[PDB]
């Protein structure tokens, strides 16, 4: 009844090139199995979504990646609230949603679009730049740390660690085990930036710490919660602004819109994030036998969701695989769907959205002028390098 197949979709082979991989996942019908490891795959819209949205059958608390806590030691202490199922998610999620707030963005946002069109000014100055180091990385480094409260040093360490939480979700493959193998210095750095003290006044971090007074979360859930927005915050925008700036550096007509009427910036972005879905895959575990279409899931089995896949459906997108700046974006699953989907949306697509303005307002042309690199991770998508000749407008 469920078809079995051979794709690893944590295979280099796949990174460098998933789409035909993808439509086979597709078609070969709504659940397929995953002989390689051992987990049931749905790659269409429609089973994402269902899954996504029943917690109860398709559980967090067993983990979100590969392992299953139930069988093996977590890397590190849980997450409280990606790894958390309800009712025990609920206040640690109604806090990150108080301290990532509109409020919030409001209290940001002008620094952020300063912050912005400076980077897009200064990387005008220069012309020739790689579009990942210099502006994808560059750009989030500049706001999101400070807006953490962190301290300078140390800050190295931010993407390293990333790279790991992202790379841990995976399978035990080699990008697995040799991100754990280096993991000791970005763990130690990070735990320790998520102590109340090393917080400055005003930030996310002091902010959460400081919501350890209503009934919500205690003292000793704080540091956790930190930690959740420093595994996060930061790489998955690098790829995110990263896969807007290569969507439009190859659909020039695209970014010629976007020039045309700057106010499409957030939907450019919110499109970008559907396009090249920079959080690939989540996993979920039933906690019972479930039908789902059409096949029988025993319990305590894992499942793999495609979120890029269910992004380029065709079953759900007219032209799927065309980068559309006016497209309508809602309902992708690019952020997730249901109790879990992102709660840092709001910082993603603040910064998202700016950048995008600072560039459809301030340049003419982004043309690849080098060697483009895929960067290589269990979970996330996107580039290594990206360089690009920026023209003035
Ligand atoms: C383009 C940028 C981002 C993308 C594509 C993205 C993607 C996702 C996805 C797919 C999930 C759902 C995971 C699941 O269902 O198991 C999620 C959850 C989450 N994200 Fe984001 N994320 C982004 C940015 C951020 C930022 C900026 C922050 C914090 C500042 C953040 C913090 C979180 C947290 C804490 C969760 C857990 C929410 C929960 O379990 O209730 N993310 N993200
Ligand atoms: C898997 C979606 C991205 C993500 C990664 C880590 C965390 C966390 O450490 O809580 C939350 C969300
Ligand atoms: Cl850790």
């Amino acid at each position: 009844t469920i078809p079995h197949l051979a794709i690893d979709p944590f295979s280099l082979d796949f990174f460098d090139d998933p789409y035909p991989d993808q439509q086979t996942l597709r078609d070969a019908g709504p659940v397929v199995y995953l002989d390689k490891w051992n987990v049931y795959g749905v790659a269409r819209y429609a089973e994402v979504h269902a899954v996504l949205n029943d917690p109860t059958t398709f559980c967090s608390s067993r983990g979100v990646g590969l392992s299953d806590f139930k069988k093996e030691k977590p890397w590190r202490p849980p997450s409280l609230i990606l790894e958390a199922d309800p009712p025990a998610h609920t206040r640690p999620r109604a806090v990150l949603s108080k301290v990532l707030s509109p409020a919030t963005m409001k209290t940001i946002r002008d620094g952020f679009a300063a912050a912005a069109d400076a980077k897009v000014d200064e990387l005008l100055q220069r012309g020739c730049i790689d579009a990942i180091a210099d502006l994808a990385e560059a750009y989030p480094l500049s706001v999101f740390p400070d807006a953490m409260g962190l301290k300078q040093e140390g800050r190295e360490h931010l993407l390293p660690y990333a790279g790991l939480v992202f790379n841990a979700f995976g399978p035990p493959n080699e990008l697995r085990q040799t991100a754990i193998e280096r993991s000791a210095p970005h763990q130690a750095y990070v735990n320790e930036q998520c102590q109340r003290p090393n917080l400055a006044p005003g930030g996310f971090g002091a902010c959460i710490h400081a919501f350890t007074d209503t009934g919500e979360i205690t003292p000793d859930e704080a540091p956790l919660l930190v930690r959740s927005l420093l595994s996060a915050g930061l790489d998955t925008t690098v790829n995110g602004i990263g896969a807007a700036v290569y969507c439009l550096a190859r659909f020039p007509g695209e970014l010629q819109r976007l020039r045309s009427d700057p106010t499409l910036a957030r939907n450019a972005f919110e499109e970008a994030v559907r396009f090249e879905s920079p959080v690939q895959t989540v996993f979920r575990t039933t906690t019972r036998e479930v039908e789902l279409g059409g096949a029988v899931i025993g319990e305590g089995e894992k499942v793999l969701m495609f979120l890029g896949s269910a992004n380029r459906d065709p079953r759900r997108w007219s032209d799927p695989d065309l980068y559309d700046i006016t497209r309508k974006t809602s309902g992708h699953v690019g952020f997730g769907s249901g109790v879990h989907m992102c709660v840092g949306q709001l910082v993603a697509r603040l910064e998202g959205e700016v950048m995008l303005s600072a560039l459809a307002r301030k340049v003419a042309a982004i043309d690849i002028d080098g060697p483009v690199k895929r960067r290589f991770n269990n979970t996330l998508r996107g580039l290594e390098s990206l360089p690009v000749k920026l023209t003035p407008a």
